[PDB]
C-alpha cells in the first residue's frame, strides 16, 4: 500500500478461549526486524476503551540469539506489557526450534523445544478474557532502541514455518492427565484457506505493509517473507528440517 517495504502476516480465522499452541520454525534476523508466533485478539487495536489482549513471541533482529517474551493488557494507547528476554541456541535464524505458549485460566506459559523458558501468572494473566487466534508475522520495527537501525542490505528475509499444532484446554482430561488435547494440526503441505487468512493492513511504527504477496507455500513448509515493495518473491532453498 503507501509503505515502502512489504512483509506478512499469517493469522488463523478462528479465535480460542485458552490452549496450547506449537510452531516449529526457523525465524528471520536482521537489525530492525521483528519474527514473531502471537496469541491475539482481534481488534485489541481499536482505541474505543475495550481491553487490549495479546502474547507475544518476537525475535528482534538485533539479537537472533534470543526472543521477547510478552503479555500485552491494558488498552489501546495505555498499554500494560512484561518484556522478558529468552536466549535461544542455536540462534533463532540458524536453526529450527519448536515454540510454545500455553494460555489457561491460572498461567501463561513459554516454551522453546519443550522447555519452559518463562511462566508468569497473576494481574495480566486475570485480564487475558475472550479469545484469541494464533498468528506469525514478519515486519520492520521504526524503534531503532528496541530491534536495531534496520539494515536494507539484509533483505529478503524469510521465515519458516513446517507445522503448528493446537490444542484445546482440556483441565485434567489430556494425556498422562494433563491439561490440553491436540485439536489440529497444519504440516503445510498446502495455504489452507480454510483455516488461515494472510494479512494487508499495517500499524504506526510498522514500516512495512504487510501482504499477501509475501506469503509461500514450498516443499511443506509456510514462509513469510520481508521483502523491498516491488521485490515480493522466494527463489531460494527451502530449508530442512
Ligand atoms: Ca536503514
Ligand atoms: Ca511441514
Ligand atoms: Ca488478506
Amino acid at each position: 500500500s503507501a509503505k515502502d517495504f512489504s512483509g506478512a502476516e499469517l493469522y488463523t480465522l478462528e479465535e480460542v478461549q485458552y490452549g496450547k499452541f506449537e510452531a516449529r520454525m526457523k525465524m528471520a534476523a536482521a537489525s530492525g526486524t521483528v519474527s514473531s508466533m502471537i496469541l491475539y485478539q482481534n481488534g485489541s487495536e481499536i482505541a474505543d476503551g475495550r481491553p487490549w489482549v495479546e502474547v507475544d513471541i518476537e525475535v528482534l533482529g538485533k539479537n537472533p540469539g534470543s526472543f521477547q517474551s510478552n503479555i500485552i493488557t491494558g488498552k489501546a494507547g495505555a498499554q500494560k506489557t512484561s518484556e522478558k528476554h529468552h536466549a535461544v541456541s542455536p540462534a533463532a535464524d540458524q536453526a529450527f526450534h519448536t515454540y510454545g505458549l500455553e494460555w489457561t485460566p491460572n498461567y501463561v506459559r513459554w516454551t522453546v523445544d519443550g522447555q519452559e523458558v518463562r511462566k508468569t501468572e497473576g494481574g495480566q494473566v486475570s485480564n487475558l478474557t475472550g479469545t484469541q487466534g494464533l498468528r506469525f508475522n514478519l515486519w520492520s520495527s521504526e524503534s531503532a532502541a528496541w530491534v536495531g537501525q534496520f539494515d536494507e542490505s539484509k533483505l529478503p528475509l524469510f521465515q519458516f514455518i513446517n507445522w503448528v499444532k493446537v490444542y484445546k484446554y482440556t483441565p485434567g482430561q489430556g494425556e498422562g492427565g494433563s491439561d490440553f488435547t491436540l485439536d489440529w494440526t497444519d504440516n503445510f503441505d498446502t495455504f489452507d484457506g480454510s483455516r488461515w487468512g494472510k494479512g494487508d493492513w499495517t500499524f504506526d511504527g510498522n514500516r512495512v505493509d504487510l501482504t499477501d504477496k509475501n506469503i509461500y507455500s514450498r516443499d511443506g513448509m509456510l514462509i513469510l517473507a520481508l521483502t523491498r515493495k516491488g521485490q515480493e518473491s522466494f527463489n531460494g532453498q527451502v530449508p530442512r528440517d
